[PDB]
């Protein structure tokens, strides 16, 4: 029975306000520890990614759930997906509004429908058929987020390997600032925002959405690891393709079936946190990595 | 320069009856003809793939545009996507209602917006903006799918290689009969419903949209070519893999950057036709082909 691991990332974009970093740091730790706390009790790779991502949605410092950036009409529309490595089972929602937790709805899509993908009104209905609390829009909308939209008007993920050596991903996002209404990114789209397969590993992505879809970044990262490259080599290879081919930046986290993991980005920043052997690893900027004890 | 080629399909389905056999032949013949004429007139692969899919969207005999399957409510909900392998520019739309040509709306998302995928409410807002008319959903409803939905309770695509060397795909569908409101299959997801790359090939797929999405079928088929599998071996393994791993069945059409092409399927039947070197190739059944001359 293998040594478990969760990795966590928190949108990969431009440089961040130095004070806000403490708040971002503590958010990464929290998701990781929750994710790890779920593995600790021999809990599944699927159980774990979902719990980590639930925490970040609820954390307003991150652009998924509460903290979601705004669309062109000042509102919050959100995307998500989850995948089970074992039989490649999956669930996703795109363009949902006025619920708290997108990643759980995707899991509701995954295990409680014969389908994999619901969108907009059909998913607003499905959430209501599943007893999902509608929350006020003012709660999901923060102040910093109204500010970013004005200045333009002038993503989070988790991967995990459980004790049985199954793998899973979860990705969740409010989208991209000043996006059109109905705009779908790479997040809810299997093989682009994430992919998990026990025979390879699992990956969650963040970056220029369109560019992530265009190249299918998550499956591609995996294409390589099957070919024999390292996690770090494969992450290098795919992110560079996304830059060299479609002129797009982004970030990724992967853990393979051997339990080897890395977090790599061609964006300016990508806060990340991995937990493995009771030791938490954290970072926001390239080549500055801390390690602390997990209680 | 490259001799151009178009391959078309609807839909990797079950047994086809004698009366349907012939209309279906005529529809395929017409769509392959529209595409090849565009390529013979100097048009791009994208023009040619958009060309042929509109022909099957317009034709009531095919599950896409008019004649699409009806959802759970007795309403037509449509997905389509288009991709050029030159720069990986793409457009896609999900759960689109009350419109003739979802693929035409998919092209405009690629061409007129900074996005590559739109859905439902947002899909329609952008539609109305671009002047796409609104037609009563009823006018897409056929007594065939009407009957089929009452009973159930109790897909189209093309690949092209052009005289400039450009490849492309387009895919549109009404989905699976009686789908949940806002279910979204493969057909608008890049990598699943199709993929185009000027440096490898182009692929358009069909059948069970849930399975196609998990194995990332279209892009799976292209990794197999990248490893120097002929277009036939590449279809057979990637279809071979969906079958065993998720127990999915469907079919595809694929074209290499050099002009090699194939239609395989694992369902019982798949309408397909192909025009290259002045001839038409057509089928429904395994090796039922008739190769004629084309004026
Ligand atoms: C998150 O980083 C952005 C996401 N990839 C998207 O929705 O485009
Ligand atoms: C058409 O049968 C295939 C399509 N992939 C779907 O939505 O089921
Ligand atoms: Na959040
Ligand atoms: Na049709």
């Amino acid at each position: 029975h293998m040594n478990p691991i969760v990795v966590v990332h928190g949108g990969g974009a431009g440089p961040i306000s130095k004070d806000r970093k403490e708040r971002v740091h503590q958010g990464m730790v929290r998701a990781a520890t929750v994710g790890y706390g779920i593995l600790r009790e021999g809990g599944s790779a699927v159980d774990a990614v979902e719990g980590a991502v639930v925490a970040l949605e609820d954390d307003p410092e991150f652009n998924a759930g509460c903290g979601s950036v705004l669309n062109t009409n000042g509102e919050v529309e959100m995307d998500a997906s989850i995948m089970d490595g074992k039989d490649l089972s999956a669930g996703a929602v795109s363009a949902v509004q006025c619920i708290a937790n997108p990643i759980k709805l995707a899991r509701l899509v995954m295990e409680k429908t014969p389908h994999c993908f619901l969108t907009d009104q059909g998913a607003a209905q499905f959430a209501a058929a599943m007893g999902v609390p509608e929350i006020p829009g003012e709660k999901l909308v923060t102040e910093r987020n109204k500010k970013r939209l004005e200045k333009e008007k002038h993503t989070v993920g988790a991967v995990a390997l459980d004790c049985k050596g199954n793998v899973a991903y979860a990705t969740s996002t409010g989208g991209i600032v000043n996006k059109m209404v109905g705009r779908v990114g790479d997040s809810p789209c299997l093989g682009a925002g994430g992919y998990a397969d026990n025979d390879i590993g699992a990956v969650s992505t963040t970056g220029h959405g369109e560019s992530i879809l265009k190249v299918n970044l998550a499956r591609l990262t995996l294409f390589h690891i099957e070919q024999g490259k390292t996690v770090e080599e494969a992450a290098d290879l795919s992110l560079g393709y996304m830059k060299s081919r479609v002129k797009g930046l982004g970030g990724l986290i992967v853990v393979s079936k051997t339990g080897d993991w890395v977090a790599k980005w061609t964006s300016t920043s990508m806060p990340w946190a991995a937990a493995k052997d009771g030791k938490l690893h954290f970072g926001i900027d390239p080549d500055d990595t801390t390690i602390t004890d997990l209680p």
